């Protein structure tokens, strides 16, 4: 296999993929500006990546399924208008499969994701709402938001799992290590984790090493008043919200790779998200696995709901 | 069929069965006794018996499905409160009593129950092992709790999670029904306190049974008032210790679809963990019953639910 | 032909109402022969779905609910100790043959009148009280109209639902399943309307709520409203209390068998807490919007609808 | 009370048969008013399941089948070009209210009489011919009895089933879904009985095949018998042809919605090849043993049952 | 604002087409560097479902089909022994980003032209030949138009489908999935059109068949047609052979993951028998109408579509 | 100490083989006391799935298959009465999980399987009918049948896959390699494969190397008369029948690890098995995966019908 064939294929396909995201972001930025009366518009960038998953890769197919459940009332829990393009709009998906088929390695793939995020952010007034994909994508996304904005953000992170593994199966880019990568890089100050019910003792050392505010399910009843009155981002560049759908009890969100019984109810996430104070600069909804959902696609609907509510907080 | 030949088949096959259990318990006992730093080890004994169920016998297939889910690729090996399931001193498998092959020798249910009791005693004799039984339908708790009580030399207190009191005196003339284990236990005085949680399915004649044996039945319709007591139970003070029986049908069927008796309006997963995490007392044994893999979803969610109940019970009983 | 239709319609409708009359009469006579009974919860199916905005499969619910009430996994005792094998606690009348009547070219206004008369035929047989199995939510309007007219005045309503069903005009359909409570409040048939489980509501509807003085409880305030909802006292000073249970009220994890899934709904124990604690003279009720064609393979939603019906019967029967 | 049941039974049954008469009379008038028609396939549901040995959920089948016929993923043209939107091609009468008659304490013998009379009320309305929707297979006996009595002689029967249903005595139940064709042959209602799809017959029952001259085609011989089965000519020199289709005759891969799964059954195209080719005067027929409680989430067995009803109607209507 | 759309639309389309060109140029140069190849089966996804009449879930199919092709329960050898691990046997180009282009307000004619141009970019890279993954059957018209224009003449088409897809006018959508072959035969892009598995056809569309000389083979004549169908020779006298495989051609017991369930369809082996024996120069093909949203939990239909692609590629690659 | 492990191994395997011995000793005495029999098909489960390449759920098949056997009627297609113990009888399951959990390696495990089959055969008139379990178990079974009978057998083998890989990912004991192990050891003379439709070019060389009669689905119509008239065993010790449930089309046997579209119908196998001539000394039904079956357990019923037909051919 010729080396300079793969290497210029890698260059050429990445460039054509990023140029598509650019023209799409440029189109939507221009649109929001012509309508006016908007400081921020939540912009959907899909990252259909599932190969960093330790169990099932079905995540890769989530973004299109979520956008179908978004755009199929048209009104969010607090009355923003979904058909208003100023509240929510689509940019596109990074064509992960086609980029990987060029032999691109994971480090460059992470860079492609980061560059995609910065293409969106460059077009005022778009702000990135990333659809996963597995949780490994949060690292490149948060990295991109921190670099573009010129400092750290605070994070609200819903998950069953801390995703703070220093070393997961020798895979630096594991969906079980993105917050390790994020904290190792200084991209976040505060990391507020909610839903946690699967945590190793080594990862409790990581929690201590980085000053993570890890809230476990076994103390949720004690924690509710705190969690329902979070205020983040004061004195840093803003607030980033990461929602891992496996944060929700498997009874209400079966469409995930990692079933962990004893999780959040839908209301738990909506109360916390709605009550959250701070300037939201970006967010993700990750680990929706359509291949593990029920036939009625209850988990696509839940995932779409969470995206709608994130967009209503982040659009202004 | 000569009765002679059948009787000798029975003795010999049972002997062979109990010797198998003896040798697995001997292995796991020596292992723990050579690791040291261990007062108790939760030790899985399967009793794959469904024939006492009133509606569906699928829980006979449960134990191997539960072990696989305990040891499942999507889960780490740490319990909610920090115990490492990779440490054998936290949890170990002994194995399954071969119910089907024994019944197939024409053994009657009284002798079958005796064989389940001997199995429990063979685990208990290998200190620091403590029996965490995997059912199987709920009928098995009678012979398990009889065996615990007889080996400890006295009464235990029981914390029992169920939709159903399982206190019938007489269910379809089957003494060993999955709906009378606790009538057998209470009749035998094998238990002092019996604290029942998740109850939402009870006939007026079993309400008699509750009053007659001074059973502490907590019904779902009084739960929110009961939370403060249930989150601070202290059992076993002045008897030989505490036995914890978890019927998976205690949980709402939205959580635990893989059961024979769907009863809407049940516990959430976290309600069992709150009670269990808060429970005080020397836990001497326990069981997880009525997982039915034939009624589970395609993803095996209830196997995972049962496996997590086993993991958190082991985390409490291991020491 | 003009006449054929007019003719057919009347004759087919009269034979259908006659079948209900005979069944009600049979069950009334039995109860009065047994004695020691003031009220018997009496099942009347209205298998109607064509008023649904997404799926019409709730037309199949009634017989599936009835089967699940008397099914092999459960016992015949309700949570608080009533015995369902006593016909004075619960009894079946039968199903209005909606399909057959529609298929005669009968419009929705006439159909509403047939549903109304069928309910009166059950109420004409003391001590029966109507427990209607839907069918979609549109049925509650003609049912509540009948109960009101029959008792000679207003009822207070406890309504479980994901949706307010208070639209003035859901897409030009007066008998929409999203408008039955608009028609009830317009008609004067209800004084209080207590709605529990709401999580889907537009701004135009919030104004319908203020306009009729409706007590709309949304999911986002559920945890705070618990003490109110676990202490309802309805119907004092009017003809009594009607309980309408839209199965969609419940989280789809508990009740997947419905046409509109709405995440973040009631737990089954949330409905039972409210319903078991409700004080007031329950004069009738309905369990609507169970859709067997969206249920799971084990038919859990059938079992959920049956338990709602069993627990509502425990309260209305006396 | 003795009188209480006897009187109710009679009045309830009379009101049920009156409803079926009015619906039959309405559709006969409709057809005669249109003209250009010798025969119209007329659906009579018989929602009975309790004559089953494993599951009773075939009681839910008729409305489900009707919905699947007049549905949305398909078109309305049969495979050889007949339009189902023409009422002269197919029409619904309605459902015998079996649950409600049985709930009056009516025994199976009188129940069979009710079914028989119901079929006869359809046959009294030129040009309607009965296409019965089960229900479990027990219903074929009262149906074929009625057709035989009404026409005044024997029919030939084409029967698709995984089981012969020629048990004299299945678990003491005279009206067993396992005994309908032993009752038909005993009574001389049928001359030929051509059974197709058989793959589950005990030797005792093999005796019964020879005892009554039954033409039983087993699955192991199907590929050899194809030529005969695709060239059937029935009814010559008697009153006509009755076609009974048990859905379990199909492979469970195609028809999972049945009570008794039997691997190695017919392909759907196996039934169409026989049915589209059959020569003879089709005078009635049935599609039984669809069980919606065992169907898949997409309700494919309901579609399978509907396409059988559609293709049988294509052949019976003229 | 108008200039905004004109501007953006052309620039978003240009960037999409650029993407496909670079993938096709990479894949073409790879085969040319390996040598020993005359034709490489090259996957182009068209994830378009909005021309669907019942369900649009075939929009999600291409990436599910590719995962199944390269799945870890299957090995990489076709039935007749071609190694799919060899890029010269099967390669991926990519998906036309339909959603994203449609969300710039691009109309259906302009979309068809983007699909055609995409096909043309693959065909420009010797020795790539286009194997299109739908998406719904609408996509065959702009694919086959592109093929024909590119080659400068007609093709013969082998079409597998339950449905002729020959409507002139399906609900006023020119681009309906029920009309692609009307659009094809009307534009003279095809000479012979051989259809196999047909079992859903209206009398009007029967007209269309005679009108265009379509060689429609219906399921009800299959065994009579087998020796013809197992010895097809197409393309002789024109530019080559296009094969269109609609997944609903298979019986729903085998391919449940489709929008239109039509009972009594082809067995998997029947498509392979025909395709394994087909003579002529295959210049393109598509596998259409796999609907992941209607598949079973184990994704069986994805594997069914994947194997169809693998066996078409084995035949198209030389 | 490693002495602790070796001891556990020796003593646990010894107890497990004594269990199978007492069960086989029981059923032998039962048939001999009953008389009128020369062969009784005796069920031995080998609940093993770790040699699987995709899913291990065939480990749970044996109990599920026995339950579907005695759940339908009670007469074999050719009128054998399955309530007659001389027609079919259960010995028991080899406790695979409990022997592996003592640290026993694959070679010693193959030996335990071989010894269990010999314990069955030592009891006249029992013949072993083995329930899998994945296809890897056919190697130790056929080796045991060949050693106890003192020579080779002919094999009829239904499968979608040849199972003739010399080296499957370094796993000598792969379920994709048992017939390579069997031919290498010379335990079989003829090997007639039916249902084959997944076959690599290196495995065609294995077919050539051992003179395997490999019938592919793409020649089934030409092969029918031949396959419906097989005569095996003349000149050798007899006939072994191996049934892999994935030989059947996935439409009728969805409960397997390896879906291969375009397989056999149920009659295809039944016509072949019923018409087969030769002295049947042994057989297996394998690769039933209960975890991938439909909610109704259709594949358990299929597998039970396959067992009943094989038990009717072998019992006499
Ligand atoms: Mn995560
Ligand atoms: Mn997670
Ligand atoms: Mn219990
Ligand atoms: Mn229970
Ligand atoms: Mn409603
Ligand atoms: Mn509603
Ligand atoms: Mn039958
Ligand atoms: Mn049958
Ligand atoms: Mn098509
Ligand atoms: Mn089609
Ligand atoms: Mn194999
Ligand atoms: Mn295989």
């Amino acid at each position: 296999v010729s080396p300079a064939l793969l290497e210029k294929a890698q260059n050429r396909v990445i460039d054509a993929a990023l140029t598509f995201i650019r023209e799409r972001a440029k189109f939507k930025g221009e649109l929001m500006r012509s309508l006016g009366g908007v400081a921020a518009t939540s912009s959907l960038l899909g990252v259909p990546l599932g190969h960093h998953s330790s169990f099932h890769e079905g995540s890769a197919f989530a973004p299109p399924r979520i956008r179908e459940a978004i755009w199929c009332n048209s009104t969010t829990e607090e009355g923003k208008n979904l058909r208003d393009p100023r509240v929510i709009t689509n940019v596109g998906d990074v064509p992960i499969e086609e980029i990987r088929d060029c032999g691109v390695d994971d480090k460059r793939l992470a860079n492609v994701i980061s560059e995609s995020v910065k293409l969106v952010m460059d077009e005022d007034p778009l702000r990135p709402l990333v659809l996963g994909g597995d949780h490994s994508i949060s690292f490149p996304v948060v990295r991109a938001v921190s670099e573009k904005l010129g400092g750290a953000v605070d994070i609200l992170h819903f998950d069953a799992h801390p995703d703070l593994y220093h070393d997961f199966e020798g895979n630096y880019y594991s969906h079980a290590s993105p917050f390790a990568r994020i904290m190792e890089g200084g991209y976040a100050r505060r990391l507020v984790q909610v839903g946690i019910r699967s945590i190793t003792n080594d990862v409790r050392e990581q929690v201590k090493k980085y000053g993570v505010e890890t809230h476990e399910m076994r103390t949720l009843s004690r924690d509710r008043p705190i969690l329902e009155n979070l205020k983040l981002g004061e004195g840093v560049k803003g607030v980033y919200v990461s929602i891992d759908v496996d944060s929700l009890d498997p009874s209400i969100a079966p469409g995930v790779s990692h079933h962990e019984p004893g999780g959040l109810l839908f209301r738990d996430i909506l109360n916390i998200l709605q009550n959250l104070q701070g300037d939201i600069v970006g967010g993700d909804v990750v680990e929706y696995n359509p291949q593990r959902d029920t036939y009625d696609g209850i988990t696509a609907l839940v995932a779409a709901k969470l995206v709608r509510e994130l967009a209503a907080k982040m659009s202004k």
